């Protein structure tokens, strides 16, 4: 039968809700509508199995194919940054920069207590999804992440890139989870980026799919394709394109900025809906971060404060 035309609305309405609940956390519609349209998907897909796709809200609930786990390397390797400890280190930081390269803007952004991942979009159709493993070479855990509603199937444009994300899962879906281990008498998962791990190592994907995972997204690997010029408006770029960032992301003009920004996360980290284990500021010029280079192991141009 032809069923194009509700097919696609159905794409169409899933997509929009999907992105209101999970990315925007602005529901436009109940949970028994989205419950209710992705059934009648299902069922269009069960019986007239030719109008499934790569990316069709479907893909969510998970499916059958295992993710292999294999070792792969990423694209790009992902960067391992320095650490701080207190004011002076950022000061250290924040020295060493403007001797070498004059002011510069900072980016400052939480550091999201999560799994690491780095996530290949070919054509803009998501097509792998790596644990960071060693920075180089990551496990493949694709058709887990597939599950996570934060991470799109398909971008905007059909670019070429892998991104890099934390995957994480939200406090309160930990603690309700560890509720519902209690009442069945299983060892309880330690903290959130522990279940958010079980979760994505599971064989099974569609285990992952009823465990409530997001992600952030901080980066790209290449951003030949990206009109930003700074790690702000590369965020900003990766919004347009459809991803999933985390907003209490800001631009401070100085090192007193970057400060305030730590000592207001500091206090207000109680209160986000998701584990943190610090804040990474960056250098938001790119051209700039180019300018500074790299140790031998980590960017001169970005660190990452560590709460005590
Ligand atoms: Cl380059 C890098 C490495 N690890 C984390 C991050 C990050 N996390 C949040 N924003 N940026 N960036």
């Amino acid at each position: 039968a032809d069923l194009s035309s509700r097919v696609n609305e159905l794409h169409d309405l899933l997509n929009q809700y999907s992105y209101e609940y999970y990315v925007e956390d602005n529901p436009s519609v109940p949970d028994s509508e989205y419950d209710k349209l992705l059934h009648e998907l299902i069922k269009i897909e069960e019986e007239h199995p030719e109008y499934k796709t790569v990316d069709s809200p479907t893909v969510r609930v998970g499916g059958e194919a295992q993710a292999s786990f294999n070792k792969v390397n990423h694209d790009t390797p992902m960067l391992s940054l320095g650490n701080a400890f207190n004011e002076d280190d950022l000061r250290k930081f924040d020295q060493r920069i403007r001797e070498q390269i004059g002011n510069v803007e900072y980016m400052c952004e939480l550091k999201i207590d999560g799994l690491a991942v780095s996530l290949k979009y070919v054509d803009g159709y998501f097509v792998q999804g790596l644990t960071r493993g060693d920075g180089t070479t990551g496990e493949d855990i694709t058709e887990n992440l597939k599950t996570i509603h934060a991470i799109p199937l398909k971008m905007k444009e059909p670019l070429n890139v892998e991104v890099r994300g934390e995957a994480y899962m939200p406090r309160r879906s930990f603690l309700r989870l560890n509720e519902e281990k209690e009442k069945n008498d299983e060892q309880l998962f330690a903290n959130p980026r522990n279940a958010a791990a079980g979760s994505l190592r599971q064989l099974d994907s569609k285990l992952t799919a009823k465990r409530k995972l997001s992600v952030f997204i901080y980066s790209v690997n290449d951003f030949t394709d990206f009109n930003a010029r700074s790690q702000s408006e590369a965020l900003d770029e990766l919004d347009k394109l459809g991803f999933t960032t985390n907003k209490n992301r800001a631009r401070v003009n100085n090192i007193d900025g970057v400060l305030e920004y730590i000592e207001k996360w500091t206090s207000q980290r109680e209160s986000l809906p998701y584990d943190i284990d610090g804040i990474v500021i960056k250098v938001n010029d790119l051209d700039q971060q180019d300018e500074m280079g790299f140790t031998q192991k980590s960017p001169r141009w970005a660190i990452a404060y560590k709460f005590p």
